[PDB]
C-alpha cells in the first residue's frame, strides 16, 4: 500500500541510510509499482553526483526526482525486507 515506510536504503550493495521514504504508485509500461519519492538532497546524501544527470530535476522535481534519468539504473523496494536498492553505474557515483 502507498505510504511511509521506514527502509535500510542500498546503493550498490552498500548500506548507505535508515529512515522513512515515501512510496507511491507509479505505472511503468503496464506495470504498477510502489516508488520511492526521492529528493536531491536525498540522493546527494545516499552517494550519487545529481549534476552529472540534470535531468533528475528536469524531468521530475528536486522533491521528488525522475530516477528513471539515470541510465542502466536499477530501483527495487522489497518490502518485506524493508529495503530499498537503487543500482547506478560507477559514474553516477560521488567522489566520496
Amino acid at each position: 500500500l502507498p505510504g511511509n515506510y521506514f527502509v535500510n536504503v542500498f546503493v550498490n550493495g552498500r548500506k548507505v541510510d535508515s529512515g522513512n521514504i515515501d512510496f507511491r504508485l507509479e505505472k511503468h509500461n503496464g506495470k504498477e509499482l510502489l516508488w520511492p519519492c526521492l529528493s536531491s538532497l536525498q540522493l546527494t546524501k545516499y552517494g550519487i553526483d545529481i549534476d552529472k544527470y540534470p535531468d533528475l530535476i528536469k524531468s521530475g522535481t528536486e522533491q521528488c526526482v525522475d530516477l528513471l534519468a539515470i541510465p542502466h539504473s536499477d530501483v527495487q523496494f522489497y518490502f518485506n525486507q524493508q529495503k530499498l536498492s537503487l543500482i547506478v553505474p560507477p559514474q553516477a557515483l560521488l567522489p566520496r
